[PDB]
């Protein structure tokens, strides 16, 4: 229908330049797509209630910040114990449940070189209470990265590193950080005093970009609603900013004091959500998805093959989603580099994995929890049902739309490399 | 892994180039062609290559097509000559290293107002014999092959109709006539007569750009390499038409009086076999497949959305090969019209498509004759492996190398909807 | 490498690691992100004008000395505020300001005054808007900021009520509403530019919608030529603090990359504790935003859209453009009586500034409003030959752009003349090279 | 109508597949033909009456094969080529220059041969404008070529011609020193593949056209016109695709020298290069140039380019030039413009020469001079625009851009300037 393709900035995208998308974008062009960047709310006095939790999570907060800066390791354990049990009130209806990570900021190392001791123990008490990431402040260089993942342990080596980038050191040697790291978060907070004010938006900018072609999560953080501490509504600047960095590329999106101490933290989250969305259906995907394609590297892994498939095969058909089964995450990561319109829906039985696809733009985690089915292939169509059915409940699929299903040829890790396409009934 | 001597070979420095400009000046004379040759060679059969020993060595230099023109000869003529194709063809059963299928092209003499008395009787004399595919000489609107398709009886529906463009009418109702064609020749000879000579390049560019467009064969014919009915080595002019119809979009290359009555048939098959090979590997990937992806509508069909996502895992990966199963060779169709540079190895039950597969560039036909296993999933894992191993043999694939497989959920034609890909083991 | 060895060779590696350079030769604009780089230093001066509101803050001759030093380039005067006896005061502070600069020529710093309207407020022209307009025009302002524009009739009634004398007077339409939005076409086409006016247009509309109203705006005024200014909270927090958010400092500089041509203060200069503070971060933004731009693309899409023409001011322009990127041109220096030729040399976005050698004092203050115009403004007496009249204009760019810093011994510069006096008639391009 | 003559509906395409898609037979060219024309002059082509036709037909440069004949025998074949293209020097208007090209014989079984050297020392003499160096293999092969001009042949454009491997190999040290390259087919094609060949065209003529120097397609390109009346299907294809591969030059050898149809076969090469260059997507090959082309700080260079970015933005019928050797036409004719440069000379060499540059239209400036140098300038663009509307290029209420310098003599170009015609 025609209603169809004046919804979510379609006349925009089909644009042959970029000047012309510009010109083209239409405020009453109503975003239809699920929101992609995800949103992390700092838990504090504003936001620890599980009744509080609760309607943030409702409004789309997806990871919860720790902040150790703040706070002993008791109050830091009632925080995640509050995140959980918010969380686990949605647990009985499966279809609908809704992960979120839960990621521990470091201290930092104030005037000491290396990991400081009071960084080994938060880490270490990271580990003890299952922390999906870690916002590791103030990395410099590919030895503190290895210093945070030596501190974590064996028994943490699935959790994830973002490097957060605060000054000069960490900007010039991005690249070695980058190659180490799990992924990056512009701590514009710190960069803008580390660094002239004036050019942090090139260091978000130049950030933002290499991890897009890295195919690694990049979070946007600090002061984007910070009026919203105080007020109920934020600033010009600070609703472009938050569009602007969704424009940007990043795959998340950071509330601070908005969350943690504020008088707004469930609103923040809401304009957040709301910014994101209209953000999302702004972003030329003509030019965006041919310069990734042309920029990433020739591969011989087969999940990296079947991914640039299948994001290809989606926007053949405007695919409504690509629903994708994942034991580590990778497999959704695979295709959210390529930045579909469609939506990934990762089905997983880990956890952890649902907690931490978070981190990957246009990810949407759907934690199956029935026991596995005697025959593989039965247990395979089961998950990608889960998928389906949890969709269309959930808004992002209706009959009639066409689907991409990406799977694997024999279980465990490391083994996609089928696409299929399939008719919603 | 694959080593420099391999981005060496087949103009892979070339192919990498950002600007057509750059991709010309790094053409190398000393970049050898590594691919099979993709753009099939149609002779036509006459006194100089009517024998069975004559037609047995044409077929290893290259033949994939024989022309049988009606315009000349008798029906009684023309039936030892197909059946002298049927043996020479039939002669490699033996060994599946030389066994090829080649199909039977019957080349009507033309129009009067509607279609001729000859024409009727000689279009009957095709669907008698099994011809694969017509070429109807000088149409001029859509109802002229509504004829040719009235004309093609109750039991010759299958055979291909590829619309011979001779005059002014049919270069302007070109569209109209492609619509209802299964493809076009661009039939040089008459239309240099009918309309200014420095203007039938413009002619085939177009139908060969249109034909691209609309995902339908064309073939380019006349005079490629006249001065070999006589002469041993072609002129300068020649081998460069050759090459420059391959590098137009071709998809076929034809031989008339060169292999009809000539000195050199065999000679002036292995000659435009050498130019193709070299031309080929001299396309412009990046701009056409770019091109043809940004100009193909978007489609609900699962095997057009699965065709375009297999050609982008195999640029992906280097892919050696597609291997595809394909009843009709719609299937196959649909992948050769994105110009993928790994071979389209198409594995097939039907012997008539079989043959007319031939038409599409870069198509490699197999055809299969195993009996159906009863557990459809065997039979189709059968059928991948016959692919890969025919591949093998005859030197597309080696172990380590990596295919991708298109099939689809159900047997049957019109069900491809899957992607694969597979490590050569 | 190749289509820059040899320039490299000549003007060196460390000219090409500057403004934003590596960046601006990269073939997507995705590697063009990647390659930014904070150590890479402006240089160009700052193309992006300011304006600033002009209140009790920053009403003193001495302060505003210090924003034109800052770089304030348009004065505005908001009068949905104040009085009619306020404003005039205001006025004649900025004039003495200015012309305190104007004993060298070589340097003086032409500033505009524009003045807001406050509106129609609950159908056509209100009768304090026809008021405030006739004083604008008994006041000699340069440009009108109209409040509130929904049709093109609204522009229409604010320029008969400028009457015959106003004619000059540029007519900046404010976009604060749906219905401004939707009839922005028709709008843009009678207007001579428009204002993003964030703050109504914020209110009438979703706030989250704001930032597609303002890119599809600034594109649309691209495309047409015309000025656009970005307005309202740039830097929202300095009317209290010494340093601006994170999120402000990213709003001016993604204004800039957005394709504003000029950025506006509002609280901040008109009541603020850090009216000079923040016009120098504008200023700053604004510089390292404009080397961010990616002109391989800007460029090409500019030229692209544009429709073919006859005219030959228009032909004149792209080719001195064109020929300015060939060369890493400093400076196009142009002779504009109306400002046009300057406004059609600026809508292809050069990197080179164009100095605009015009005798209109006006028309060097409106020419604010086209990005990347440094206006110069000459006061000698006509020559008796016309050709020397041009030439002697000529070497005062060259002359001022020299002392100024804009041009160097060694560097190319691009001249832009007509071949008859009078205004229309640009259709010369040379290349000249600084001695 | 306009609109739909010269393959302007394929010109305004997004992309090059959708271009081809939108070629039309009956789009009829109304530009001059750019692409030069060689024809190798013998016994077929050597009477002043058959030379009067070849120049009427179309002839650019005349090529004289010192492979074959003799001194004597070349000496009276340019005195011919000389009477026949004086005998239009009566309108000067109208008058047409035609270059003198002497192609040597070349090493053979050996540096530069002893027979090479007096052929040299022959051109020198007899003032030819080109040499067509044989077999050039590195670049001191054309040194030697240079040093055996000697100092009256300094100005003489040698044409490096690449006929075998190594010529291949080390190409881009011969394009270096060489004025222009030849893309030899016949034994190139002896020396290499002969299904090689069309990449060896198409990488040289590539290189060249970024070096912005010219480069000839030759031999074999309308082969059967030696004795048919009417080309093969693959020789009008093999001109077509020549002129789209970007051949300044296109040549004619046996079917000029000693065919049947010299006339013809000149009249064919014209006929299709018409066609062909009006079936340039445009869109794509000057913005390739453009980003290819290196940053300048040579005024020639930035005014070129700002000129040619003129002549698209207004649809210019022309872009008019005044030169002195035909280095300011040969700046414009690298960007590739669809207005023809009509280059304006008071040197009767460079005007010969300059027909190695495909769109460069020269005419020789014979009218008296002008006492001011400013008077003088603007009397040989308004001689530009007179030439122009005699000779169909120009019509009153065209635009053309006039690029010129700032000061006499060569090398000072930097002026552009739109002018409305009459
Ligand atoms: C004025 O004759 C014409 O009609 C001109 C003509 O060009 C035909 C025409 O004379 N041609 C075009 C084809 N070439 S051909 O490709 O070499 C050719 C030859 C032959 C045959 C087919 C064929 O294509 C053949 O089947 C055949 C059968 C039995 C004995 C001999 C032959 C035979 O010689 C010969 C020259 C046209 O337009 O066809 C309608
Ligand atoms: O993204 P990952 O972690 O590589 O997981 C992909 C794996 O998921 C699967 O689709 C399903 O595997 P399981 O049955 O073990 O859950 C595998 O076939 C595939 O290898
Ligand atoms: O190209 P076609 O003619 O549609 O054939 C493709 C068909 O071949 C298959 O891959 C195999 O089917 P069969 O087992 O019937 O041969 C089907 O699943 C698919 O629909
Ligand atoms: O930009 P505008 O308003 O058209 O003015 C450009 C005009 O300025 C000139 O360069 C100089 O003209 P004046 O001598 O009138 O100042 C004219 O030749 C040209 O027409
Ligand atoms: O192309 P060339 O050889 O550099 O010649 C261009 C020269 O011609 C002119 O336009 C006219 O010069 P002349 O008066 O000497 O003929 C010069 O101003 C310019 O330097
Ligand atoms: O650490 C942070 O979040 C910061 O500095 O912005
Ligand atoms: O019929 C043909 O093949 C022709 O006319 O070229
Ligand atoms: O009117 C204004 O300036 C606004 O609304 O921002
Ligand atoms: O010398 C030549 O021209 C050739 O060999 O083609
Ligand atoms: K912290
Ligand atoms: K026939
Ligand atoms: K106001
Ligand atoms: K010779
Ligand atoms: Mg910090
Ligand atoms: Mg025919
Ligand atoms: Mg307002
Ligand atoms: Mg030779």
């Amino acid at each position: 229908g025609t209603a169809f393709f004046q919804q979510q900035q379609l006349p925009a995208a089909m644009a042959d330049t970029f000047l012309e998308h510009l010109c083209l974008l239409d405020i009453d062009s109503e975003p239809v797509a699920a929101r992609s960047t995800s949103i992390i709310a700092t838990i504090g006095p504003a936001s620890r209630s599980v009744e509080r939790l609760k309607e943030m999570i409702k409004a789309g907060m997806n990871i919860a910040r720790l902040n150790f800066s703040h706070g002993s390791h008791e109050y830091h354990a009632e925080s995640i114990a509050n995140v959980r049990e918010a969380v686990e009130s949605f647990a009985g209806s499966p279809l609908s449940y809704r992960p979120v990570a839960i990621a521990l900021d470091t201290k930092g190392p104030g005037s000491g070189p290396g990991l400081s001791e009071q960084d080994v123990r938060d880490l270490r008490f990271g580990v003890e209470h299952g922390v999906d990431i870690v916002f590791a402040s103030f990395v410099r260089k590919a030895s503190d990265v290895a210093a945070v993942r030596a501190a974590l342990g064996p028994e943490g080596h699935g959790i994830k590193i973002i490097s957060k980038i605060e000054n000069h050191e960490g900007v010039k040697r991005f690249d070695e950080i980058l190659e180490v790291s799990d992924g990056i978060m512009v701590a514009r907070g710190d960069l803008g005093i580390e660094i002239p004010a004036e050019k942090v938006f090139l260091a978000q900018k130049m950030m933002i970009g290499r991890c897009n072609l890295a195919g690694k999560p990049v979070v946007c953080a600090t002061q984007m609603l910070e009026s919203m501490i105080t007020k109920p509504r934020p600033t010009r600047a600070e609703t472009s900013d938050v569009a602007n960095a969704v424009l940007d590329g990043a795959d998340c999106i950071m509330l601070s004091g908005e969350t943690a101490k504020g008088n707004f933290p469930v609103e923040a989250v809401k304009m957040q959500h709301a910014i994101a969305r209209e953000a999302e259906a702004a972003v030329y995907h003509r030019q965006l998805f041919e310069e990734l394609r042309r920029a990433a590297p020739l591969s011989r892994d087969p999940t990296e093959v079947t991914a640039i498939g299948a994001v290809e095969a989606a926007f053949k058909c405007c695919a409504a989603a690509i629903i994708v089964l994942t034991t580590t995450g990778r497999s959704a990561q695979l295709l959210s580099r390529y930045r579909p319109r469609a939506a990934v829906i990762a089905v997983t039985r880990s956890a952890q994995a649902a907690r931490q696809v978070h981190l990957c733009r246009g990810v949407f985690p759907l934690l199956y929890r029935e026991p596995p089915e005697a025959i593989w292939a039965d247990d395979v169509d089961r998950r990608v049902q889960f998928g389906i059915e949890s969709g269309k409940l959930r808004g992002f699929l209706r009959v009639g739309d066409l689907v991409i299903v990406v799977t694997g040829w024999r279980p465990g890790s490391g083994y996609t490399n089928i696409m299929r396409v399939l008719s919603i009934s």
